[PDB]
Order: C-alpha cells, then structure tokens, then sequence
C-alpha cells in the first residue's frame, strides 16, 4: 500500500539557475549537489533536480495544466508572492476562486503554486458549493 | 516560509480511466469527482486530477525526466510492482540508479515511480558511492 509522495523530479535543463531559483529564491535546503543533479528539501518534501538535455523551456501556452503547489500560511503569503515580483518571476494564471493562490513559473516553464489550506477544507467549500456533476465519497 | 507540498496536480485527457489507475490499481483514496477532475489522496499527498484536453501523450523516450514517486514499504515492493506488471502496466526507464525503486506510466504518460526509502537513507547511500562530483552540504 502507497503511504505518501516519496519526491518530486524536476527536469531542468541548466542546473545552477535551479538551484538558485529553488535554494535562494524559494528558500529550499540544499542538501547535495553533483554534476547532473542536486537534492533539495521543503519541509517533509524531497525535491530533486535532475539536469536533462530532453528539457526545453517551455511557455505555459504550451504546457498542460499539471502544476505542483507549494504549502504556506496566510500571513506570509502576501510578503512570498511580493518577492517573487520583486524577482521578476512570471505569473501563469490569475486566482479567480476563493482562496489564496499564487500560480508562478520556474526556470524550465515548471508551473508552481503558492497555496493556503488543506484539502479537507476544499472538501467543504465543495460541499456548500459544489462543482457541477460532483460525487463526494 | 514553504512547509511542503500542498497538492499535486496531473492533467489527464480521460478521467474515468485516470480515476480506476489511482483508485482501483494504486489504491488511493477517492473524496469526490466531478464532470472535469477528481480529488484522491494517498497518505498525506492531496492528488487532484484535471481534464484538461490539452494532455498529449508522449512517448517516455520523448518526454524528459521529470516524475513522481510514491512510497511502499520494504515488505510490500516486489508484490506491488508485480501486481503493476501482471496489470500491463508500462515501464519507463531512468538514466541513472536511485536504489530500491520500480518505474512505470499512468495512462496520459506521466511518468511514476514506487521507491522505498527516505531523502537521509539516500544521502548515506550516496557518501558511499557518490555521483559524479558529488558534494554534500
Ligand atoms: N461509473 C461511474 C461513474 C461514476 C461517477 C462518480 C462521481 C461523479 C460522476 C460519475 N462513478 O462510477
Ligand atoms: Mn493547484
Ligand atoms: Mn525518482
């Protein structure tokens, strides 16, 4: 049986703006670094980069929406997204729901997320107002 | 400050056959689905699936490396990646070892991964037969 996520990969096609972006930026532990990759953790999260000549940069134009969110609090949320503007990191979508989110890109065209709350508090914003066709179980 | 992973999000260009791969072979929890995404967890990992018709599937030799893997006790690995096997489940391939771990693709191409093992397990692992210069911090 699956007890949780055991890391994230992340192709990357140049390592050392990765690890800025991910380690100085993002504030991310680096815990090692090696000729085609660095490890890298955000709470109980495991983060590898892995250096891929298969890796473009890619505009979000031309990237499905598979994103990875980011846990905050709501009082540092404000301040995070101000540094990332500060830095010049681009912005992929708008947050048009209730909710606190930031929707970045990295390096590589990775899309990312800052977000504030749990799923079970979805669940029951879902439950007032659910979606249309939804099925709780 | 990030604390972590918030969410995961898949895009997936059919859902009911993403849904039965994560529910019914991966065995993760199913919460709710609706007419464009469900919402499924596995431990403490929130996994939303998103229809989004802009999903392609690639060939695992033309997509990079990026992937997601899943944690699976010593005890439960070979019986788990032979049951994915004996599924008919396809295999992709890394260029490099990470230890104890069995790698196979969802339905839309992403790219998976069962691995036992922990970020400071690998670390001690890796002091003892580093990458190609390998430095620890
Ligand atoms: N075959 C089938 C359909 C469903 C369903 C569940 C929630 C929402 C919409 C459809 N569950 O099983
Ligand atoms: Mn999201
Ligand atoms: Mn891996």
């Amino acid at each position: 049986m699956l007890s949780g996520l055991n890391h994230l990969t992340l192709a990357v096609s140049q390592l050392a703006p990765s690890v800025a972006f991910y380690q100085q930026l993002l504030g991310m532990t680096l815990h090692a670094r090696w000729d085609s990759g660095a490890y890298l953790s955000c709470g109980d999260l495991w983060l590898c980069l892995s250096l891929d000549p298969q890796r473009r940069v890619t505009p979000p134009e031309e990237s499905d929406y598979t994103h990875y969110a980011f846990s905050i609090s709501e009082a540092d949320f404000a301040s995070f997204a101000a540094r990332l503007e500060a830095a010049g990191v681009a912005v992929w979508k708008l947050n048009r729901s209730e909710g606190a989110s930031h929707y970045f890109l990295d390096p590589d065209g990775h899309k990312l997320e800052l977000h504030v709350g749990s799923l079970a508090q979805r669940l029951a914003a879902c439950r007032e107002q659910p979606y249309k066709g939804m099925v709780f179980f």
